[PDB]
């Protein structure tokens, strides 16, 4: 759920993930339309796509375990839908430390009405 996804943002890029990471670009949190604006927006942009797809799966409110194995997140549940939501959080917070070096501040609480174009497909 996003109980999880929001401890793996911290664990993996040390950020408050609702300052930093819910109203990023322009596909961050709620956003949904516009092309990205940079590699953090993508992560942003895939992971919806990731959820959209196990929508019969209450990706937000769907409750998951997980752990590591020598620093390295191990979704760690039978369920087929809380294996799956949960391999959409995990590669999300990879997306997000893998990018930092490119993290914009100008871009944390980006006025959407500014998004323009049309996002890929999923």
């Amino acid at each position: 759920s996003v109980i999880e996804f929001g401890k793996m943002i911290q664990e993996e890029t040390d950020k408050n993930p609702l300052t930093s990471y819910s109203f990023y670009g322009c596909h961050c949190g709620l956003g949904n339309k516009g092309k990205p604006k940079d590699a953090t927006d993508r992560c942003c942009f895939v992971h919806s796509c990731c959820y959209a797809k196990l929508s019969d799966c209450s990706p937000k409110t769907n409750r998951y375990e997980y752990h590591r194995e020598n620093g390295a997140i191990v979704c760690g549940s039978s369920t087929p839908c809380k294996k799956q939501i949960c391999e959409c959080d995990r590669a999300a917070a990879i997306c997000f430390r893998e990018n930092l070096k490119t993290y914009n501040k100008k871009y944390k609480v980006y006025l959407r009405f500014k998004c323009k174009g049309v996002s890929e497909k999923c």
